[PDB]
């Protein structure tokens, strides 16, 4: 299939995701609605169930509401079984309508549907070229009080009906009993409870094995992607081992939630996106878009900075999922604001790099503050809104114009209020002009583009007061006036002659797994694929076509490789970097080093004999290790993903800047378990 087919579960760059709060979308089957005090059919009480389900979604997929918009993927609430208790939070009754209070990860939430309904959802979707993404929240179960076991369901965890354990009298230690996080540090927010949510302990083999088993059930049910909830709140090493479980079984596009505040830029966030095997929800993008188009607390130079910065910070910026709002923020549209603000932000998001996600109801101009006012029932299924039409004109471009799906971004004209940028990939170009000033038009002179000489009609057809562009020689555009609140899109597409890799996925796996390389100019006859210097051709290349190649990862030593392809004629493509070849299946092991005293600003790291440990390269050591919660300084600890069953030699180091100090003595050694987890406790050797 081509890179753009619904069958492509490794790439979402050419798709537009529509985020649905199942309960608040459409009740297609009233028979499964909750009753009593846990239900409100009028959906006036937004913390109770309103009845939306999978049938409803199927109904909107079939009646053309979603397809009419140009939406090609839907991201739904966590489908697993949630607790049934109504929880009174100081007078207010609260239900698990949101789906984040899991009780059993191997069963469905009956309010949404049966496994049968779920299989039907996947089939209907797939039938209409819509990919299905599920929310998955393995950080915790539900709200529990260890001393008030009668509270809620005491955060009880079941394994397909079988009670695994509860928060109270947790002798197995499936959970964390470290108190609640104050979000003070990253380590603090990981090993302590999120509010009152029973924090699962991924270092317990039972929990480890159970979650990796549950995800496979869902993978086996045909999902096309996974949105991981609260990634900033689970150990990174564990998550990497979790992503290795998915990729080494049935790879699917995974992206996690790592909340970033306004003007917040986290290096931990960058490292996570670049090394965990999964990408992230682009909070940097979202916060900046709101400041610029919504709250006017920054201008075009700020948007530009974010664009060029992110592109440098994220190794695969095209895999970051963009949005302008979600269920954890006020809705972008404020009741009294000019709608043109939402429209422009939509046009910008849809044509920008990454994977755009649209929160259900946006196209209907829904307003609302924080939870739960931002989760009201969709008031209508009208296709007559300007927002609906903007999405409808622009969504398809991600499929037909690879410049938009994979292209680089470049500012071509800019001022406080105006931003003109160009996306380019191969022989494809797209230029977008946005004028946020709702009162002042702008005189655009000196605009230079990569567009071939000719005239260009605004792809939006003047919907947002865009205009025609006239490009003379040198791609220099003639002067024109950009209307107040003006937005226009111009483009040029043509066949690409040389092999151009636009995307690879999964980004991390062990040898033998098949990866998908998407792009243009591959030709129709099998060429060669290179992993570093190793050439692969013939049978291991399972499929080859102009826009897509499927190939098995050769049995090469674990490590980081550049990927390049050369067509049948021997013409080489661009280089795609940062592909990680695992040493084998992975397991999460906790490393602990005692009495490793440091000086302030000096941290302890770990390195070892395998690529998962950096191969003795301090520049690639794992850390810095933690020393607050689970163990306290001068004892350090860290959860790391290592190849299962391998005997590994390791050592710790103290690093300050790029200045490193090695542990004395001989390498410590240990053999990783074949499954489940383990804890290695050693003393720092001077
Ligand atoms: O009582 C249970 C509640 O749980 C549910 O909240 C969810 C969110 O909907 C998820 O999308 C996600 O979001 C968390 C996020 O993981 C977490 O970081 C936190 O964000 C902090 C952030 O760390 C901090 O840096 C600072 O910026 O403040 C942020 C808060 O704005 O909060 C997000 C939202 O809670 O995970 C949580 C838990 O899975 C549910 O939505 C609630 O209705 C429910 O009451
Ligand atoms: O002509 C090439 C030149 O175009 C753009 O410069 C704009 C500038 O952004 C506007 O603010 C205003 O000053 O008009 C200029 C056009 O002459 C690009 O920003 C710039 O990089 C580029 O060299
Ligand atoms: O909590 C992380 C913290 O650990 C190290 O700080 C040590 C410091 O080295 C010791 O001399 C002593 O004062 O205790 C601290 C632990 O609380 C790192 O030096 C520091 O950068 C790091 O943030
Ligand atoms: O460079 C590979 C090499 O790294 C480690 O050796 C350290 C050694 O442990 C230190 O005490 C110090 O001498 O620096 C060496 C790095 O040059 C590993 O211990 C070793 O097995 C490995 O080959
Ligand atoms: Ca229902
Ligand atoms: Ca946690």
């Amino acid at each position: 299939a081509p890179d753009t087919s619904v069958s492509n579960k490794q790439n979402f760059s050419t798709d537009v995701i529509y985020q649905i709060f199942t309960d608040r979308f459409s009740d297609g089957n009233p028979a499964n609605n909750p009753t009593g005090a846990a239900f409100d059919g009028t959906c006036t009480n937004l913390r109770l169930y309103c009845g939306g389900d999978w049938q409803g979604i199927i109904n909107k997929i079939n009646d053309g509401y979603l397809t009419g918009m140009g939406v090609t993927a839907i991201w739904i609430s966590q489908p697993v079984e949630n607790i049934y208790s109504i929880i009174n939070y100081s007078g207010v009754n609260n239900t698990a309508y949101h789906g984040y209070w899991a009780r059993d990860f191997k069963k469905t939430n009956p309010a949404y549907g049966t496994i049968a309904d779920f299989q039907n959802l996947i089939a209907a979707a797939h039938a209409k070229n819509i990919k299905v993404i599920i929310d998955f929240a393995p950080n915790h179960t539900s709200p529990a009080s260890s001393d008030q076991p009668s509270f809620a369901e005491n955060g009880r965890l079941y394994d397909n009906g079988t009670l695994l354990g509860g928060y109270t009298n947790d002798t197995q230690n499936l959970f964390h009993h470290n108190g609640g996080t104050d979000f003070s540090t990253t380590e603090n927010g990981i090993y302590k409870n999120l509010y009152d949510l029973a924090d699962l302990n991924h270092n317990n083999s039972t929990v480890d094995v159970y979650l990796k088993d549950a995800i496979k059930m869902w993978l086996d049910l045909g999902i096309d992607g996974i949105r991981m909830d609260a990634v900033k709140h689970m150990p990174f090493g564990w998550q990497k081992s979790f992503m290795a479980a998915v990729n080494n079984y049935k790879p699917v596009f995974t992206f996690g939630e790592w909340f970033l505040g306004v003007n917040e830029v986290s290096p931990e966030n960058h490292k996570f996106a670049n090394e965990s095997g999964m990408s992230l929800l682009d909070f940097r993008f979202a916060q900046k878009v709101r400041q610029v188009f919504r709250d006017n607390t920054d201008n075009m130079y700020g948007l530009k900075a974010m664009l060029e910065g992110s592109a440098a910070d994220y190794a695969q910026v095209d895999d970051q999922v963009t949005f302008i709002d979600n269920h954890d923020m006020e809705r972008f549209h404020a009741s009294n604001a000019n709608r043109r603000k939402l429209e422009q932000a939509l046009a910008f998001t849809l044509t920008s790099r990454g994977v755009p996600a649209i929160y259900y109801g946006t196209e209907q101009y829904m307003s609302g503050g924080t939870d739960p006012d931002n989760r009201a029932r969709i008031p209508s299924f009208s296709t007559s809104t300007t927002a609906y039409q903007v999405i409808q004109k622009l969504a398809p471009l991600r499929k037909c114009n690879p410049a938009i799906a994979y292209g680089s971004t470049q500012e071509r004209w800019i001022n406080n209020d105006v931003l003109i940028y160009e996306r380019k990939f191969g022989s494809n170009v797209a230029v977008v002009a946005v004028n946020r000033n709702l009162n002042a038009p702008a005189s655009i002179s000196g605009l230079v583009t990569s567009l071939p000489q000719g005239s260009y009609n605004d792809v939006l057809g003047g919907l947002l007061n865009g205009n025609t562009l006239s490009v003379g020689s040198g791609g220099a555009a003639s002067n024109f006036t950009l209307a107040a609140g003006g937005t226009a899109v111009w483009q040029y597409t043509a066949a690409t002659a040389t092999p151009t890799i636009g995307h690879v996925g999964p980004m991390m796996a062990k040898p033998g797994v098949t990866i998908t390389i998407d792009g243009r100019g591959f030709g129709s006859s099998k060429g060669t694929v290179y992993f570093g210097t190793t050439a692969v051709s013939g049978a291991d290349i399972t499929s080859w076509e102009d826009t897509q190649i499927k190939v098995k990862i050769p049995a090469v030593a674990g490590g980081n490789y550049n990927i390049k392809v050369a067509n049948a004629a021997g013409t080489a493509s661009n280089v795609y970097d940062n592909f990680e070849v695992l040493s084998g299946d992975q397991v999460s092991v906790r490393f602990v080093v005692n009495n490793a005293t440091t000086a302030l600003g000096q941290n302890v790291y770990l390195t070892g004999s395998v690529s998962e440990l950096g191969n003795w390269d301090p520049a690639k050591a794992i850390g810095p290790m933690y020393n607050q919660v689970v163990y306290q300084y001068p004892n350090w600890y860290y959860d790391v993903s290592v190849p299962a069953g391998k005997t590994i030699e390791f050592k710790f180091l103290k690093k300050q800047g790029s200045t490193v100090t090695w542990e004395g003595g001989s390498n410590h050694t240990f053999t990783a378990p074949s499954s489940g987890t383990a804890t290695i406790n050693v003393n720092w050797q001077p």
